[PDB]
């Protein structure tokens, strides 16, 4: 089992020490660990179970990464770096520069505040700047998340917070990475039925429509929401609840996506408001910009482009290229 080669003071590759756990996901675990033959610098790396889908992905991740990182050595495009790869009693290892923590445990571990709209903005500028950088290289991300977005350093305060009585961080400079490349799918290649995790998930791939560049749009519309608001709007583990919440939260799904749906195995949604899922689709959602906390300008901004971010049809939907000139980022270019 993995937790025999991934404690503490346990060396991979005959450099590698291990120093902390950083996290773990369905993959496996990523580790820091001190590089002896690089002058005892830190990294990550990501130890994958071995387990064929998984093993699979981590084999296509570093193809992806081999093609990213040598379009853009400099990682202008906040790709991730892979340093290099190897296997390690049977496990695949691969070895990255180290980051800073997950904007999903930063949220988490605050318990659930959200990010300050001056953060958010920078962040979703760079998010839609790196993955704009996959769009333009024929891939598609798949599986955006708050996990999946990395800030580049540990730059917060920290300190045991009388209110709370638990310890809050607090962002000095909120500049991010993007992670996880196991599921990116090229133009040209197989594209799998599901993809994304579900909160993220786009109604073409719900309704096995195709999916392209723009189901990442899809999710990153998720991601600000969810850090705006420290919460998912689509707090649901059902694909037929998840389209009546879309419904609640953005009107009726379009005519010519129900009629496309080969699988028509949903349908006008074939849903009862007045069942218990019903009354709990009508408590927990509702349209989008009454989650608004401000009638502030900015924030009219920032729902304006998650508006459009979450657009039903994936050809009408905005692109990225078009969401870096978005008003919203007008503070960012003001001089
Ligand atoms: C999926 N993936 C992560 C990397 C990755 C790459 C470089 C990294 O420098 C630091 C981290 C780091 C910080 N928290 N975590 C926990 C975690 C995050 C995301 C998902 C699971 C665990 C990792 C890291 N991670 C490459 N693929």
């Amino acid at each position: 089992s993995m937790h025999l080669i991934c404690q503490s003071g346990d060396v991979l590759s005959a450099r590698y020490e291990i120093v902390d756990t950083l996290g773990e996901g369905a993959f496996g675990k990523v580790v820091e660990c001190i590089d002896h033959k690089a002058g005892g610098r830190h990294v990550a790396v990501k130890i994958v179970k071995n387990v064929d889908r998984y093993c699979e992905a981590a084999r296509s991740e570093i193809q992806v990464l081999e093609h990213l990182n040598t379009t853009d050595p400099n990682s202008t495009f906040r790709c991730v770096q892979m340093l290099e790869w190897f296997e390690h009693h049977g496990h695949i290892c691969i070895v990255f520069e180290l980051l800073g923590l997950s904007t999903y445990d930063f949220i988490k571990e605050n318990g659930f505040l959200p990010f300050r709209l001056d953060h958010i903005r920078k962040m979703a500028y760079q998010i839609c700047k790196s993955v704009n950088f996959l769009h333009s290289n024929k891939l598609t991300h798949t599986d955006l998340k708050p996990e999946n977005i990395l800030f580049v350093q540990s730059d917060y305060t920290e300190a045991y917070n009388p209110k709370i009585k638990r310890d809050e961080r607090t962002l000095i400079n909120p500049d991010i990475k993007v992670v996880d490349f196991g599921s990116a799918t090229y133009d040209d290649e197989h594209h799998s039925t599901l993809v994304s995790t579900r909160h993220y998930r786009a109604p073409e791939v719900i309704l096995a429509l195709g999916w392209s560049q723009p189901c990442d749009v899809w999710s990153i519309g998720c991601i600000l929401i969810e850090y705006y608001l420290g919460f998912t709007v689509f707090p649901t583990h059902d694909s037929k609840e998840h389209l009546a919440m879309m419904e609640r939260i953005l009107g009726p799904l379009p005519k010519h996506m129900i009629q496309k749906t080969r699988k028509r195995k949903y349908f006008r949604l074939d849903w009862d408001e007045h069942s218990s899922a019903g009354r709990y689709v009508s408590r927990a959602c509702k349209p989008l910009k009454e989650f608004m906390l401000s009638q502030d300008v900015e924030h009219e901004r920032l729902f304006d482009l998650i508006q459009k971010m979450l657009e039903y049809d994936p050809a009408k939907r905005i692109t990225l290229r078009e969401a870096l000139k978005h008003p919203f980022f007008d503070l960012l270019k003001k001089s």
